[PDB]
C-alpha cells in the first residue's frame, strides 16, 4: 500500500500544502494502482 502524506496539509503555506498536493497525487495514482 502506497506510502501516506506525511507532510502537512492541514496547516502549512500554500506553496507548501501544493507539494503535499503534490504528493497526495502521487498517492491517489499508486493507490489506485493498489
Amino acid at each position: 500500500p502506497p506510502t501516506k502524506p506525511t507532510k502537512p496539509g492541514d496547516n502549512a503555506t500554500p506553496e507548501k500544502l501544493a507539494k503535499y498536493q503534490a504528493d497526495l497525487a502521487k498517492y491517489q495514482k499508486d493507490l489506485a494502482d493498489y
